């Protein structure tokens, strides 16, 4: 039987690109969105034009609150219900916005920021092991030690979600579930600029994540960055 | 006038010997707890009794909720209504147990591990930085700084930690996040990363000796004393130049392979 | 035509199973040896019998010594003269023994263990650069922030090549070039290691309590040279199953 | 008793600054120097002169070559001659400048490998053999973000951040902690034209200003300390926040 994905913030940009080369690779695929409901189900009916009944789309607010643990149980369960298994999660979904030191509530940022980069990966992570070539594959940041100016909750988030990958990888590499990051990156910046950056790019290496090429390999953040997190102020 | 410090977690352990040390060093001293109100407060009477007028005692939950950041707003009130100034601010206290991934609610968890760890010393940091806005400048002996209390063993996390750690690591993010963004105010912002400290009071004899024989130096664990050595270099003078660094005082043990 | 790669250190173990992968995948390959002449040999005849005139043998000393550009310059040479292009460039080869701090010369430890490791890579770098999808692949360690005991030399020349995949990564971008890094933890355990002390290092890996193949470690290499990884440059990938993340 | 220092690449700038604050501090000092005899000269003069018999100088190239380990054991030895003991190691002394990928290139290696990594290598070996005992090495904050063109002076450091963290655990045992400090941007060349410098000091969060020399110097006295007996396989930055800057 075909294996089956879970992509958070699927609709577009990033997670879209990842949920069609999971697609292409044969993978069925569960596409969570918020928001973009319209651009989850023309990502689905695309999908699905192609192979019937191997896309479905899946709604859940990835802020923190009282009930993110059930919303990220059901997207779990929707994965199961749908195609039986459950053998890849891509936390991709993300909240990006700056957050001065010095000057929505604090509280409300700090629900939205931490909660969709880190908390949800987290209980997403739960209910995906909990349910059991597994893996997780996490959206990382290259610049997480050369931080955005104004971005401390933001960025204090993706450091959490390396903490997540590498505490995962270790708990849960005696269940057979790999845990790995994909670390995406101003143009003229980039050592290889030359070449654009594409959302492709990071679905390329999400790939190789997923893959029997990578079978021996958990607690991975791979940079797909062109070489900008080497270059010095 | 002696400059003033606020230390989260202060009744006991590590955060008393900083505490302790900050005082012999001549600064006044927010002595923060939530639980441990008998043990803050003879603290706080040990060191007023050495100087009068220097050690005051605040009560605050640093969980997160709603609330927290006027908690922590009033956290930094507490050290200017006692002293009229904060130096220094010290984020040491901390939650720690365990949220295995396969198996109080998950909620309470991450408010608990995540506050106290990372929300919490970013709220701090906010509205120690806030303050500093009104007070008079002193552009010629002015030495403010936070020290942010980490942990070395950050990128080898103990199993079934993931909370816990995802905390240490978002505080990292914080040290050099708010490094950053503080330098222009001359507050500069570390950590100090204990490997095997203060073992937990109610741990057996054999299991703390499980842990101090991975110690390469001396196979004993950091003292209380040598934690706060590493805070008290980091907010003198010999550290000016030093912001966003992040000091391991570990004996050697990240070095260590499985 | 079909792309050229060199591998280093590639009679037997790592460097083989690379050569062998590069091969399957359409490369032409030159197999690098020092002293494994016959193992060296049998490969490039397995590679021809396969697809013919496209596996050649290069032996080089790559200890550090007034010669070593030299005899790295030739290397790069000879998958020019073989195949008229060089499109990858694979350092794996390694010297790897304890240097106890307090107690060969030290000074051809030195040569020998940062040369291998460090000088070589660098050299090698160099010439593949001024003799021009390129890239480089360094074989790096995992364990590198929690280096053997008395490993000193090999530890300190295993850092000098991360400091090469990076400063070669930033440098060789404007002429095309990526520039990467695999990490492997434990792989292959060394021939004359006894059963029980094996079974110690393969019991210390997370992910499987084994060590990583000899193909495992390929596999990243293989994606690194690939249209896959074309955005990637200056990155180390451990191959490792989880062993740096374990704490002592 | 007073305890002895040997510190390389003394004679001035950084490595000086760690001689004088040492000596402050109560240390018997080793000056060794390359080319520089007579600014080493001068410092242990001075020396001498506010404290009798706690100076001396120890010329060697660092370069390395088969004569190193030699020259290496040499520079320990002379700390015991003249003062009973050797408490303290600092590898201060170091060749920079630049390799590009695309002097004879082997000359390079020798220089900016030996100075940078092989030198403190060797250096740790005698200073070990020969027994608060520490090594302080000087790392570069900016080792993860390194200077174009600048290959080799980058291996040279990162193979010092192993030497560092190896010599660490190996010689946590006898009691010897092995530490670093990490400049970021600390002082510029005295010919590097104003314009350059101030380009540099912009890039620095802190102040946007470099380290003084003392700066640096206040890490490794506290390295060396009572205060730190407990740190070994640490690196300090001291780098006014210049390694958290991204492009
Ligand atoms: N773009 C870059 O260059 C870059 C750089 C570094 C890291 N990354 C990482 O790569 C990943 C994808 O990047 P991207 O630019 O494609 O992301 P993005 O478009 O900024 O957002 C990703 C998706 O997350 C969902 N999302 C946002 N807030 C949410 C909330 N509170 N609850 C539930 N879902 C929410 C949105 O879904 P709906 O639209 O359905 O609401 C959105 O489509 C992210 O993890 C990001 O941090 C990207
Ligand atoms: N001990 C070690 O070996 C070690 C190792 C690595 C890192 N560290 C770090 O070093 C610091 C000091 O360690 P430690 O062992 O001395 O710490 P600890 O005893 O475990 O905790 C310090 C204090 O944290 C306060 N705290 C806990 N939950 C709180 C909440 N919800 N609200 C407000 N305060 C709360 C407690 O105050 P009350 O007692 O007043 O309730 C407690 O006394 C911590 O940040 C720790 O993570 C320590
Ligand atoms: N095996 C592991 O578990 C492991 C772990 C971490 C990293 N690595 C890295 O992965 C790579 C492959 O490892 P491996 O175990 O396959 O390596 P290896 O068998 O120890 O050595 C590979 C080859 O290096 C060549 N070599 C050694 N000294 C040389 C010299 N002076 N000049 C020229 N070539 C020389 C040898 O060639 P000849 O046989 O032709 O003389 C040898 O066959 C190495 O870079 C290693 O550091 C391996
Ligand atoms: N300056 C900075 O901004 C900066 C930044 C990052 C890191 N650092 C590190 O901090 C340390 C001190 O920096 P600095 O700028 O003061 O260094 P420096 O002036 O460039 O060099 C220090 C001394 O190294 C000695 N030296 C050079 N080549 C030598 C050789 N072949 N043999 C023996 N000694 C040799 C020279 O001694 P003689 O003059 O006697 O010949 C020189 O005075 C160095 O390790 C450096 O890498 C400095
Ligand atoms: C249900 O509760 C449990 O299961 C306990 C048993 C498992 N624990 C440890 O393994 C463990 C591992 C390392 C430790 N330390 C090196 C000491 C220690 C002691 N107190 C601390 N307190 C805080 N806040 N943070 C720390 N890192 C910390 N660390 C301590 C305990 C502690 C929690
Ligand atoms: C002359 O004496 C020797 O060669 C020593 C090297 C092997 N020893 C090990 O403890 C040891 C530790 C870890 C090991 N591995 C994880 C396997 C391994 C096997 N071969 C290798 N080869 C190279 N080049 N580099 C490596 N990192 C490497 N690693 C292997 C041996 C002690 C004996
Ligand atoms: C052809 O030769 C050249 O091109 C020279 C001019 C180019 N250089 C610099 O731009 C440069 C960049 C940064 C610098 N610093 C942050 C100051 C500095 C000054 N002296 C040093 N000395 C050593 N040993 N190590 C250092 N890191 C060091 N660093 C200094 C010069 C140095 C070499």
């Amino acid at each position: 039987e075909a294996p089956a994905a879970v992509v958070t913030g699927a609709a577009k940009r990033i997670g879209r690109a990842i949920a069609v080369k999971l697609h292409q690779t044969g993978y069925r695929v569960v596409i969570h969105y918020h928001n973009s409901a319209e651009a989850a189900v023309s990502l689905a009916d695309e999908l699905n034009k192609e192979r019937s009944n191997t896309a479905v789309v899946c709604q859940a607010d990835l802020t923190n609150s009282n009930v993110l643990p059930a919303s990220c149980e059901e997207i779990i369960n929707s994965c199961f219900r749908a195609f039986g298994r459950c053998d890849v999660l891509v936390n991709n979904a993300s909240a990006f916005y700056p957050t001065p030191l010095v000057q929505k509530t604090v509280e409300t940022q700090v629900a939205e920021l931490i909660g969709t980069n880190a908390i949800a990966p987290f209980l997403l992570t739960m209910s995906f092991a909990q349910r059991q070539n597994l893996s997780i594959v996490n959206l990382c940041d290259a610049m997480v030690d050369q931080p955005c100016m104004a971005f401390s909750l933001y960025n204090m988030g993706k450091h959490a979600l390396v903490g997540l990958t590498q505490s995962a990888a270790l708990e849960l590499a005696p269940y057979g579930i790999r845990v790995n990051g994909v670390a995406p990156g101003w143009r003229r910046k980039v050592p290889l600029g030359r070449r654009e950056a594409s959302a492709e790019q990071i679905a390329d290496a999400v790939i190789f994540l997923v893959s029997g090429s990578a079978q021996y390999i958990t607690g991975s953040i791979i940079k797909v960055d062109g070489g900008l997190s080497l270059v010095h102020a």
